[PDB]
């Protein structure tokens, strides 16, 4: 159910050597810089961007890098990451890529400045993929009534490693496709599975490879080492971004980030504490059942501990949503393994139903179990609505339904400051 | 409590460009070849090996590879690392090494072809350090009356990065210390997590730096893509070595390998199955208590499944054995998460004490859960002595005791030839 290198979806801008793949992502910890990415495909180019805020048209130039890699029998193009720093929070900005030759414009939107009331709306996209219904679940966004800012997207971005030797071509028409959204907005992406790419039968063995050269983030923001986990605050929302694929062992780097991290979150300053991660924690659906469970037994108490609010993960292709449960109590011997309502956890949803390659996860674990307050096997994305310190209104919308309907909504009272019974 | 830089343990080897640190380890996947690695501090020097059996004096010369590497304000000497190949089986070999200028002789001998009933001694030793302490682990395994063929050791080699700036001469004292031991009997390696070493505020941010450096391993001969994990045979054991604070999520280069490499195992070839990593499964000591989960809820049924005899871990330093025990039933709310006494699972061993830096582990979980089968807070090291396919004969040595004092005395019955209960 992939859609064709020939849709329309995948047509490539016209004009010699014209930059395509566009995409954009916050540049630094708290919203005032921009990472701008393009690919040329004729000659290297120019990696300066040409950008003017809407107000004060000053046209500034900044001079970003190039690079290519080779995948297999596989040669990229010439990939440019360019970061504005500075910007004017909540401010319309232009931007121009591909100086040289075919140039392109776009724009995009500070945002305001971190604040413990700043309302704001984040787009929950996991799994999207390139099949036909990927497409419609990007359209269902884009045409949300209450229009997304950014979408916080839970990995799994273009399953080219479906493809044999992992056909690199499909990442390119991935960033062809999704550019329509991409490169107005930012997008704040987790690595999933199928980043993974290790393929040694073709002697490609650096995991996240053609992740890691396409898709940039700032990480060093945080005083992360690697791209793979780091943390951005955006108006009132502090989110940590996790690695499942990574490690997260005592000791290891993740580990040690993560511990430090939770440390440096100020509710007084990001009321809502939001965390990403691929491979699910809770999950009731029979595929990848129980995959979580390593890296629950060595966050979740964390989570709980910090009052975290959400935590997104995508990984089952359905939807999910749960209780406000922790399971901290175990010790092996003591029988203690079953989860209970606590209002200090935080809630685990799902949305890895964007799309993929065309299939669901419908097969369930029957009976629904007490954790889960809700699950559904349909395609669709989701949005979590920030309105005050202690309001956030989180919606599901199914494809099937018309882009206003939300066949699932839930308030979410602040578990740092209205730590209330949200749980229905 | 660690060994002054003066004690004797410590005295460099005279002569100019003296191979100093010399240590060895199985080059290959059967046990025809080895790799000798020593360091010259003076000049840079031959990386070529000098080697003759003791009956066809035809001697030889085998050329290795030199290299060097910056800790912080560190800067190491001269590493080399030659590999010797296509030894024949069970033969004493001299070796010599510094052929420029002082040249050092040693000798080792090959093991036996892989077989079935081919008996080995095992001795075993994890978290070493150079307390005292542990000067005293290496003598009584030197003295074991039974003696030991090869090491297998479980993690922590030097604790060098409990000095400032991780002090990697530290390290350099460590291997003078070991060197008359692995200079003449290989030793199989297993990363801990002092072997880590991730020190942002040095930036020194590459995990296993300087370990890797010093010690290498025949990675590449199971089909490993990292020195962190991989498997040899040797006699009659199939030897599989882990990494606890590499990745193991599901589709992880690790995880991966594990796979395949249990179904390589040939029981009809190589009867016993010994798994090695640095944190425990099973432990019922309050330190470290309940780390080995993460990957214990990861490998535990694949263990089970393929019926490997012992796992053998450090991390605690004290000792502990357990019961053929299992705990995979679980499914988050069928409440069945006690561990059951299985004959199909492996026992699991525990034996960091042989030192660290003169500290031993005491407090434990009181009463001592019915998995654990045996369980003491003294420094020692143990032997494991394979008879035939079906038996073989684990020992563990106090410090305390006289050499000959087995402190504890167990007979393995082969989980897959003679899977009879052997359980206390
Ligand atoms: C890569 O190799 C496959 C077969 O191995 C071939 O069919 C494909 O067209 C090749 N692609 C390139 C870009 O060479
Ligand atoms: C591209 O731009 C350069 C400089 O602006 C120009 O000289 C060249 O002819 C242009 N067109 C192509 C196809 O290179
Ligand atoms: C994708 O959706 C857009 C509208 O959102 C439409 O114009 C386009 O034709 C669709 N293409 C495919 C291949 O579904
Ligand atoms: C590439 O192909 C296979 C997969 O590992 C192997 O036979 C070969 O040695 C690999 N590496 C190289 C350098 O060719
Ligand atoms: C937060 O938002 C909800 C719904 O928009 C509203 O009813 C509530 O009174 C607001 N809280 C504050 C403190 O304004
Ligand atoms: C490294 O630095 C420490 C202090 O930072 C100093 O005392 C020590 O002697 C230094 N070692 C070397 C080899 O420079
Ligand atoms: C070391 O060996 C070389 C060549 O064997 C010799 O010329 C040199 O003088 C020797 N001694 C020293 C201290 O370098
Ligand atoms: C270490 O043990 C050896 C004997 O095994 C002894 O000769 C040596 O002096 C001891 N050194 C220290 C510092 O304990
Ligand atoms: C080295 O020291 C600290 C620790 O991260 C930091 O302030 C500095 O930027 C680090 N890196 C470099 C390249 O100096
Ligand atoms: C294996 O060894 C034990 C103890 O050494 C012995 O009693 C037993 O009979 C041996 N088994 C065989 C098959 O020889
Ligand atoms: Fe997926
Ligand atoms: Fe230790
Ligand atoms: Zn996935
Ligand atoms: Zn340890």
């Amino acid at each position: 159910r992939d859609m064709p290198l020939d849709s329309d979806v995948f047509r490539v801008p016209p004009g010699y050597n014209a930059p395509q793949q566009v995409h954009i992502t916050q540049g630094d910890l708290v919203g005032r810089a921009m990472i701008i990415s393009w690919v040329t495909m004729d000659e290297p180019g120019s990696s300066a961007v040409r950008y003017w805020s809407e107000k004060n048209g000053r046209k500034r130039i900044a001079k970003g890098k190039m690079s290519t890699y080779r995948f297999f029998n596989y040669s990229s193009g010439f990939i440019h990451h360019t970061t504005i720093r500075k910007l004017k929070y909540n401010t319309k900005y232009y931007y121009e890529v591909g100086l040289r030759n075919t140039t392109r414009r776009f724009s995009f939107i500070t945002p305001p400045q971190t604040g413990l009331d700043v309302p704001y709306t984040f787009g929950l996209i996991g799994d999207l993929g390139q099949s036909f219904d990927s497409n419609t679940t990007l359209s269902h966004y884009e045409l949300s009534p209450k229009k997304g800012q950014t979408v916080l997207f839970v990995g799994d971005l273009s399953y080219a490693d479906r493809y044999p030797n992992h056909d690199n071509v499909r990442w390119d028409t991935w960033g062809r496709f999704t550019e329509r959204s991409v490169a107005y907005q930012p997008w704040i992406w987790t690595a999933g599975n199928h980043e993974i790419e290790f393929a040694p039968e073709i002697n490609e063995t650096e995991p996240f490879k053609p992740f890691s050269y396409r898709y940039h983030v700032p990480y060093e923001a945080s005083q992360s080492t690697s791209p793979f986990w780091y943390s951005i605050k955006r108006a009132s929302a502090h989110i940590i971004v996790l690695s499942s694929y990574s490690a997260y062992g005592r000791g290891t780097p993740q580990y040690t980030w993560l511990k430090k991290e939770l440390r440096k979150v100020k509710r007084s300053e990001t009321p809502w504490l939001i965390v990403l991660m691929h491979s699910p924690l809770y999950n009731s659906y029979n595929h990848h059942f129980m995959e979580g469970e390593a890296m629950r037994t060595k966050f979740e108490a964390w989570f709980v501990k910090y009052k975290v609010d959400v935590v997104f993960a995508g990984h089952v292709h359905a939807y999910e949503r749960s209780e406000r449960v922790s399971n901290i109590a175990y010790k092996i011997t003591d029988g203690l393994c079953t989860p209970v309502k606590d209002q200090s956890a935080p809630v685990y949803i799902t949305i890895g139903d964007a799309g993929n390659y065309g299939v669901i996860d419908s097969n369930m674990i029957q009976p629904q179990p007490e954790y889960s307050a809700f699950r559904e096997a349909s395609f669709g994305h989701g949005m979590f609505d920030i309105k005050n310190r202690t309001h956030a209104h989180f919606s599901w919308n199914r494809n099937q339904d018309g882009v206003a309907v939300e066949a699932d909504s839930v308030w979410f009272f602040n578990r740092h400051w209205y730590p209330v019974d949200d749980s229905t």
